[PDB]
């Protein structure tokens, strides 16, 4: 019995595990200076069609927090959404890594920032009493399962230029957004004005690690020193970089993302039209956000269905992963149908 | 006439009591960093004034004083609960987060510039999971940034909640004087008798050149605070010039005379104008500021001899602020021009 | 093949690979709340013979830096040796993690602090101009391959208690110290007064991760929040904790350490009676420190041997790992004889 | 008779500072630097240093140096200082707090002074990611042991800093004493010799509170006002930090107070360095006299009513003269040294 709590509970996929076994034969130089790390970096430059600089941190909390700290001073501020992971789920790590850059929440719409909600935040305060906004962060796919599209990104970068702002992307679930859309990685990042991407691996079948991709190379000066000082330098770096070889060499990363997307779409197809069940947001990645009644405690007691419930408390989230079985999706949907109609 | 506007009580000068104390203190050589007669003398007056054995420190300004006090009350992986209009949130260029190394400021709902036990509980109970920094402090401002005052009963309620939730309670008393004068309470009744643990007591705004007193009523919380301040660049070499002015202000009641004056000036203005049509007082005048909804005639009062004052990022709302040295006649001139303008 | 630069270049030992394989069957709850993490902590508790609090971080730099930041405030100081890793190899990580606690170097005989060298540094500075010392960190085995003995530790501990200092152990090479002396782990830590131990895993055959053991559970208050904010919290904690189960269940940790020690003791035995070659320190762990003449170049770059050279001209350090073959040792000692004799 | 030789930090507010504060206390004026006194001070600083330097005020020298160093490199970079540097010995770890972890690396010093060689020693042995990369050099002028960098010593440090990509900061807590002694222009002791940033002490030379921070390289001062604000170092009532500089700078008073304090230290040392068992530990190039003495110094200390800073214990004794030091009291102190040792 697997569950729908989160894609952090999934295991290592076979291509990641296979890269790791290959990387475990021999001795190799530490701290980045190895063949596996240069191969993964080469793959990243080709995938994104650019000479991006590539770094590897241990988890997404540190990767986001480092990236942002490199994009502005402690006396500047960072514009994010209200559901942003850097605002809700990192126990104040950005502020620790930045030595006090304020996160200013902007209004959002479908989990997404807009040009107007940014400007409303930035321009309310170019006075020294306020840390001057200098960075926008967006999550792709968002924390509520939605996806910024290329033109929405460009509109946001446009505001970032009117206002002086760098643009960071938390791509913890970037794959899900690439699977969903036709796009190439480049059209979803630097072609649309993205300065830096944090590209999640852990959630897409890896044991540990995130990649950080600087598309403006002037912003990446000495980033390796920052990472070391912040305790984010793997000595046995191949075991962070090798799985990215596995996942990128013939498109497995994007297959695993389509799978997880298809499971969540299937779940929503099966349940979103029942009575008393409202889809909170369109299913554009691997999550399903349902308003339901006291049937959550029934779906919860009635078999250990494991899933997250909001403090909104008339609301539940189901997350699908690369290793989710369609049959389990149908079984979950069936139990939801039973519990509502009966 | 005249240099004196209605923009900020931070444009006022050094009052005579503060100046006279600095001059006396400028007679001889004394030892540094707190080990002088003036600093001990000032601490005595604070203990006497607050009726308790509070520990006393001096910093250079309110931003550091608040930022130091809050950092001493919880870890970087804990959070601070404040109002949406708290100076620590709006006016300190992120100093609290710098001084604490990353304590998140969590804003709670405000009724009349004030937090309630309810708004504190709501923020606090949503964040027991490790994804959020755990709340460990509530900060309140007295008088508040919209010129309202918390009453001892309002404070006791907050203090109970903080004690139920394991929260320390910090008071930003940049305008503490204005709240004591208005209510007529004792300082002790507006701080530790209602459960305040640490008070930042502003001097600058009420007639000093520089300097803010930090008072720890809960002395477990003050261990090594002097090292914290030193490392933070907040230790005066010539400490007598921070502490002597508090002897000036406290020996004979001048601090409250100056606060009552600024309050009475603010109250006058509101009396003179709050009955005119198209002029709403947004908040009771419980300290030294006046908050008026008016029409686009802000430019009218603004252009008219360049009354200087603050507008909000809001269209038709203005803030007039009085200090220890505001002349009542300037207030009368201002209220007059406000009336002329609205009746024309 | 394999070199003598650092025990950081070695791979994942078999007991640890196996544990990760078993831990990769199924889904598990995140951020520490899994059976592997509980099992690992139980092994530590039995192994050290005490109810110690157990945490996992990603590497030794963060682990040390985290433990030390938890033992004193930013306006306090830490007493460490001049060769301490926290002073030389961490790109200022301790100061970053502690928000500015000063590291005060005390004098070392044989890579080791003494009660006297601690006292000198601590009493010199009881005035506010100086951050007040509040922690002693020692390294076990030390950075020069020596080992503190239970009696030396107890002595250092008596000083710490008298001066109100906490005692931290950087045990990046703790296995080597235990293998060598034959003591119980308890006898080299809490029975001798150690408050906190950073227990190296990466160096003894893991891909990633260190264990942090608090022997005073009150000092561990909220360490989990500290680690989370610092970006040191694994989402898939089982892949940091299961390898510890593998290394500890049947005694592999200590076997792997005796191996690395024996190879290093062999290398020194083979070359010690040579004329131009002097052993700078007793071989008490897995490193050999040799003063020989700048004909280290004929060993080095020349025949392709890899090893670190001390900032002393012709100061070479040779490091043996869990997977060092005795034949490569006998080879290295043979080439050293050719270059010296002829 | 409260007049001692422990520290020029115990001195009072001088008349030119006091009179300037008095003039500034007439009216209302806008806060946080937007002020007639702050602009006048800045113009005096620019004329005095013969250049278009950007001017800031902070509350004290610990913060002034810590802020200046923090703007000159990143937390994962390092600062090269001397073994006697105030930032290393006297600031309770403030540099590291303000920079969020920049390592202070000490370099070998002779007579309180860094040299191009000792800087180079440190900077070139710290070249891989294990070590925070050096990015700044700080020097103190006058130094912590009462000596002075000569313009030519400063040019040579600057040349080494330019070659190594290092910025150059100057802790001028006692800058007045160095200018008074050497007869150089301020420009010749700062930016003509390569200095990027000066912290110019006012408190030690007759003010109540405050330091000036001068950026000669204007690019390095970007957003420095925001850094100061976040660090708790922005005066609401800025006129009371900047007006005393108007008083000190408008007609020479700063140097006159520096020469007085140096001449008083020169007299003290003149009158006693010929006694036996009494030795000057360093040249008297500012307002300090460092004397190696006999433990019986305790009788100068003792019940003689003399305060001064005993070294580690008991060898050294350090004496410091101030703008308000009385020559007579110097002659007294030297006479009481004279007796005690003449028996
Ligand atoms: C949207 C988002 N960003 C970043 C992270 C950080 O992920 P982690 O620290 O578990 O690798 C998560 C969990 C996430 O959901
Ligand atoms: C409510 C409140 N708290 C603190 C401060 C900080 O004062 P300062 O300008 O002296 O840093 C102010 C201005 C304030 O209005
Ligand atoms: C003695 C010592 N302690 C701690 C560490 C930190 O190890 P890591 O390289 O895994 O950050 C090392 C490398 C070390 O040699
Ligand atoms: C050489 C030096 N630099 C900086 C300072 C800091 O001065 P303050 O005590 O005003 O913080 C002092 C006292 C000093 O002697």
């Amino acid at each position: 019995s697997q569950q729908f709590a989160s894609d952090n509970y999934s295991g290592i996929c076979p291509e990641a595990w296979a890269a790791m076994e290959k990387a475990n034969h021999g001795h190799d130089r530490a701290y980045g200076d190895d063949q596996w790390t240069e191969r993964a970096s080469e793959y990243f430059r080709n995938l994104f069609e650019t000479d991006c600089e590539v770094f590897f941190a241990f988890n997404g909390t540190a990767a986001n927090s480092l990236a942002l700290a490199s994009l502005c001073q402690s006396y500047h501020s960072v514009i994010c959404s209200e559901t942003a992971h850097v605002e809700t789920d990192e126990c104040g790590a950005p502020e620790f890594f930045s030595n006090g850059s304020k996160l200013l929440t902007a209004a959002s719409v479908n989990g997404k920032l807009t040009p107007q909600s940014i400007r409303e935040v930035a321009l309310k305060r170019q006075d020294i009493h306020y840390p001057k906004p200098r960075v926008v962060t967006i999550t792709q796919a968002t924390e509520v399962g939605t996806v910024y599209r290329p033109d929405e990104l460009k509109a946001i970068s446009a505001t970032c230029k009117e206002l002086g702002l760098n643009l960071h992307m938390d791509g913890a679930r970037f794959t899900n957004a690439c699977a969903f859309l036709g796009c190439s990685p480049a059209e979803l990042t630097w072609k649309a004005g993205v300065d830096v991407l944090c590209f999640g691996g852990t959630k897409n079948g890896m044991a540990v690690g995130e990649a950080i991709l600087f598309f403006n190379r002037q912003l990446a000066e000495d980033f390796d020193y920052r990472c070391k000082q912040a305790g984010q330098l793997a000595s046995k770096m191949r075991f962070l970089s090798a799985p990215w070889v596995g996942l990128l060499e013939d498109g497995a990363w994007l297959r695993h993302g389509n799978h997880a997307n298809h499971c969540a779409q299937l779940l929503a197809l099966l349940v979103s039209d029942l009575p008393g069940v409202e889809l909170m947001f369109p299913v554009e990645a691997n999550g399903v956000f349902l308003q339901m009644p006291e049937h959550a405690i029934e779906a919860l007691r009635a078999k250990g269905w494991r899933f997250y419930t909001f403090i909104g408390s008339g609301g539940a989230r189901f997350m699908c992963s690369w290793d989710t079985e369609e049959e389990r999706v149908r079984e979950l949907a069936a139990d939801i149908r039973s519990i509502i109609t009966a």
